[PDB]
């Protein structure tokens, strides 16, 4: 297997980087690691205009005020448990969202506010027969209502809730209520099960509260029985949002239709389905194990069928010390990240179930040292029927000494490892910023880029709108429209001119200045900056974008192409020009 | 040798350009590898250098904006070799310098230029010291640009050419030029500095003596503008005459790269339009200035032909110039010495190599090429079109940034290296010209206002869990230790304006605290003997969680608090 991509090399597979409390998505070549582009989601990125540009603050609404997020886990759609290519989502824990990533333009194309809950975590999609929901966990207990009465975690509307998004159009499709609280989640590979982890099932607010049970749970989902209800208009809402909103509480020990809630210790993490459909394997975290949910037996669960939750389990290997997470060779083997002992264990999944029927078998096959604390870990194809088993990458919070010292904020160590062999082998130290947690690999092959936009994309179909009501043909205009203190001004760019070269304004008008690059060319983006005004955007070719300030500064004021595009890119400049507000009204 | 492998660590610090992006990165050579990321003009999530209070005072009244344009960093000297104490580097799109500290990797001074519009070309004096940095601004404005005249022709539309305190990080004068400023080096005794122009066959570069310039200022011979008390020169010519403060040596055309060699012989600029460079001879500005020569071309010793598109020189300290062709898409390497000799008429060949990059490059950089160290190991070349050079990802497109192996006689390429948003040009120091804090100082200037702010309180940061009120201000205090918060839990009114102070008062080396309040919008770093503080105003009542955002511990998901917000 090849390691190291030499000049005119191509990478073989996409990675797909959280960007951690730092907000973004970063795409990377793999095997290289190297960084390929950066996706802009809940972060302001000056370079493309994202969070200052209309369309940008369109996509985001009103969470278009905040300028930061926190982002961990990104997770590719699917069709019949296999990639297709389409979407990418994640979660934002800072202020409550899922975004969803266009991976033809590889921009954020749409944004949500989760209503009602605080810290989006956990998040993955359905598997089978297709995406349809995106599945998000809201990991912090809050009163319902939150209105600033009631503050006690044990009150009986305190809660969180489980969150199912329409992976296509971005609206809430449901909402869960559940006792305890959310880490992580997974779904099965029939469409009716999704499970998650809880680790405060004490709903307590201190350290040693959260810590008290000796098992949390992993809380499972039936699906079917949810939509069911659902079309039996059998829901509540909450608040001013419609959302349908189910109880999956225990009511008295009796249990939910929606729910079942299988005893697993302890503060348990990582809740990951094994490629094959067979097991909800649940990472124990303060319980030096994993337990092996069978996902064969949860039909019989939710119909009584099973005495006792813990019958579901038919494996609990010992693997050492502080598992958070585990991933999926395909060839029935699991590798599991030991952040106390710093190491990735991989195991035989089929010889752990014998050993919890005692037939004492060692199926602990490697244990690899990481460098140190390792999170997530992810092999390629790991989510999908197709695990390939080739490439593995153990995400490590502490890079102590493995790279130059660079001050007291160090990097984090993204390992690559080869795992098509018995023997995983450390082949590449990989330093990032601000803590991916999760990544999520697609072959080559997987992901289909435009490389032109369309004329018609609803990234801004808006603006486009826009410009019709004031008579524009984006294609080809270059007008200065006027509107009371309002002025908008549409120009072509073609490198290296503006079609605008100049245009004059009364001091403190508010200035929209779209652009449509209408070159044909592959990787001729334009930029434009305004001078001193904070503004900063790309136009790509074919593309409209938009951007709107106050000119509050009189006299003469500079625009720039910023995105380097031609020999004469230095003078490819405009002027807008602000007559003082002493000489016009008031 | 090119492949640092596990637990191997690189032999070069790399300090690039954010670009459009707007913030400093730091990378090792030569595994091109990314080890930290420097806000600087950006807003960063992470850290939350433009949201905390320490990072806002730092960019004072320009914190308003979230935007900045990058191009040319460049470390602070002592001697003529890097001293390891400062990098500084320039914003093109609100006219800004930063300054960066290189022991904590933090911004820790920001300033304005006062009257110009757009910092490009920036770079710094050599010797005896980094005094000064010199800032081109590049666009001409009025003078005052009050919106009177818009005229660009006015006789008091210009720009000019900015000196700023190295260590004070305020403006020490600026001087008006004739025409557009591109780029700008400065010598090896700190009496000169050069600057290509680009506006009015041929153009320029503009020579200050900054010698005359400095007795200027101390006479008190200067004007300010504006509100500014910025000493400013007139560095003009005036109906042909010449300024005590500027020579204009004729050079073609539109030049554009400005370049000191490390053996301080030439200043040499890169001709774009015309395919050659030309050398300015340092050693005869003297006479320049003293009325001694009798034309300005006469300090130019050389004009190699090189090529299509010259942009930019670099040095192996081995008597080779390596230089940019943008559009013949290769970099040259040509000696000098040569270049001199056939410019008197010898018949004798300067070129010695042309190699291919991968395409259309600009700014190149050669290891300590900037000082008189300068070693001859590795060269990066700046590529702006990457084309079928790595996977597509849509319409956007990476730099390629090409690492060349430039120690023998025949430069070989070895590393494509994919950048975002324009880097533009980077700066590379020996591992060991570089010495970084492992944990923060508890005097360091970069929160001595908080610690200050702390004082008034009657706090000690390093012990103390309080909540102070005050009308309907809230300032809470705490120390933060891994997997706990001070303090977890604190109530106030709805509409009250609270400030955060945390002090991470963990000794382990790597272990930082984060801090975020769902749904406020507030999330930021502390580092290990850190203090760090953010305002917010809690404008929803009810329970709102905060949490830790740096993965701290076993317990992480775990070290969380509550504000408590009581309706008003
Ligand atoms: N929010 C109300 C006042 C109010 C509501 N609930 C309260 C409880 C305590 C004190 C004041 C209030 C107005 O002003
Ligand atoms: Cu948010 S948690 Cu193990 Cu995923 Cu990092
Ligand atoms: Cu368009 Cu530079
Ligand atoms: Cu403190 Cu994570
Ligand atoms: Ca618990
Ligand atoms: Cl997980
Ligand atoms: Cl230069
Ligand atoms: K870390
Ligand atoms: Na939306
Ligand atoms: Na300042
Ligand atoms: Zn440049
Ligand atoms: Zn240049």
């Amino acid at each position: 297997q090849k390691i190291h991509v030499g000049p005119g090399e191509l990478d073989d597979y996409y990675g797909f980087w959280s960007g951690g409390h730092q907000g973004e998505v970063r795409v990377l070549g793999v095997p290289s690691m190297r960084e390929l582009m950066r996706i802009p989601v809940f972060n302001v990125d000056s370079a493309t205009g994202w969070g200052l540009t209309n369309e940008s603050r369109h996509i985001m609404g009103d969470s278009a005020k905040f300028l930061n997020g926190d982002c961990h886990h990104p997770h590719i759609s699917m069709t019949d448990g296999k990639y297709d290519g389409k979407y990418l989502f994640i979660n934002d824990k800072a202020n409550s969202r899922v975004a969803r990533i266009r991976l033809d333009i590889m921009k954020c194309d749409k944004m949500i506010t989760v209503p009602n809950v605080q810290a989006i975590h956990g998040l993955r999609l359905q598997k089978v027969p297709h995406t349809k929901y995106v599945f998000a966990n809201a990991e912090f207990i809050i009163p319902h209502p939150n209105d600033g009465k009631v503050f006690d975690l044990q009150d009986e509307n305190s809660y969180t809730m489980y969150n199912a998004i329409d992976a296509e159009t971005m609206e809430m499709a449901f909402q869960v209520i559940v006792d305890g609280n959310l880490d992580n989640t997974d779904a099965d590979y029939t469409g009716r099960f999704a499970a998650a982890t809880c680790y405060n099932s004490e709903k307590a607010f201190d350290l040693g509260g959260m810590m008290r049970n000796e098992r949390d749970w992993v809380v499972v989902f039936d699906i079917h029985a949810v939509e069911a209800a659902v079309k039996a208009g059998d829901f509540i809402t909450l608040g001013d949002s419609k959302t349908p909103v189910l109880d999956g509480r225990k009511k008295d020990g009796k249990d939910s239709k929606f729910t079942r809630y299988v005893p697993v210790p302890k503060n348990p993490h990582g809740c990951n389905t094994s490629s094959d459909g067979k097991y909800f394997i649940a990472a124990g975290k303060l319980s030096p194990t994993c337990s092996m949910i069978a996902i064969d037996k949860l039909p019989d669960l939710f119909a009584g069928k099973l005495a006792d939750p813990r019958d579901v389990i038919v494996g609990e290997p010992e693997l050492g010390l502080g598992p958070l997470h585990t991933t999926f060779d395909g060839r029935g083997n699991a590798y599991t990240t030991l952040f106390i002992d710093s190491q990735v264990v991989k195991w035989n999944m089929e010889e752990a179930v014998r050993a919890y029927k005692g037939e004492k078998v060692n199926y602990i096959k490697q244990k690899l040292d990481v460098h140190y604390q390792p999170g997530h870990l992810h092999a390629s194809l790991c989510e999908t029927n197709e695990a390939d088993g080739k490439w593995l990458v153990a995400l490590s919070k502490f890079s102590k000494d493995r790279f130059l010292p660079v001050g007291p904020l160090h990097p984090e160590n993204d390992q690559l490892i080869d795992i098509s062999g018995d023997e995983m082998k450390l082949v590449h130290d990989g330093p990032t910023f601000a803590e991916p947690h999760d990544c999520i690999m697609a072959r080559r092959d997987q992901i289909k880029t435009k490389k032109i936009w369309d004329r018609n994309d609803p990234f801004f179909a808006p603006t486009v709108e826009m410009a019709k009501k004031d008579g524009i043909n984006l294609d080809t205009d270059n007008k200065v429209i006027r509107d009371g203190n309002k002025v908008r001004v549409y120009m072509t760019s073609m490198a290296p001119a503006f079609g605008v070269q100049e245009f004059t304004v009364k001091q403190g008008d508010e200035v929209t200045v779209t652009i449509t690059n209408i070159d044909q060319i592959e990787d001729v983006s334009d930029g434009f900056v305004v001078v001193n005004h904070g503004v900063s955007m790309e136009i790509s070719p074919q593309q409209t974008s938009s951007i709107t300030f106050v000119a509050d500064k009189p006299g003469l004021h500079w625009y720039y192409c910023s995105w380097f595009c031609h020999a004469l890119h230095m003078e490819m400049v405009g002027r807008m020009m602000v007559e003082p507000a002493w000489s016009h009204p008031q």
